[PDB]
């Protein structure tokens, strides 16, 4: 369908955020740059998603409501990773990558903000709080995270 393109948009980002929280998961400390790494890969992931989703038209009301649920899942999915590295602020704090992280987060946020701009422009209007929703979900698990890895 239409909708196909949006699917895979979502599962590329998903995957990107899974593989991230796997690492993190692993991680107790030492050599992060295969997080930063994770991270600029989601960021990537988060870019080309803007790209091909652009010029899409419109979804209709059916189409969006069959993405709602994947959307909800990544949406879980995103909030327990920002959790996750949270847990390991000592460890990477005490590798001196606090400054990366924070910068990682506060790249992530604007270009996760700006792809759910253009997302919420695809959906209906009657949709139009529940995108809202959703997006400040994102939002507000990232800042939660920058405000963690801050000073």
């Amino acid at each position: 369908r239409d909708v196909n393109v949006f699917k895979k948009v979502l599962e590329n980002i998903g995957n990107a955020v899974t593989q991230f929280n796997n690492d993190i998961l692993a991680y107790t400390g030492g050599d992060a740059n295969h997080l930063i790494h994770d991270g600029d890969a989601i960021i990537k992931a988060t870019e080309n998603g803007l790209q091909e989703l652009g010029p899409q038209p419109p979804l209709s009301l059916t189409e969006a409501l069959a993405l709602v649920g994947p959307v909800q899942g990544v949406n879980k999915l995103i909030m327990k990773t920002v959790d996750h590295l949270i847990e390991k602020k000592g460890p990477l704090v005490g590798g001196g990558y606090g400054p990366q992280v924070k910068a990682s987060l506060q790249k992530q946020a604007h270009a996760a903000v700006t792809l759910s701009e253009l997302v919420s422009s695809k959906v209906p209007s009657p949709l139009a709080p529940i995108s809202k929703q959703l997006s400040d979900q994102v939002a507000q698990a990232l800042q939660k995270g920058i405000e963690a890895f801050s000073i």
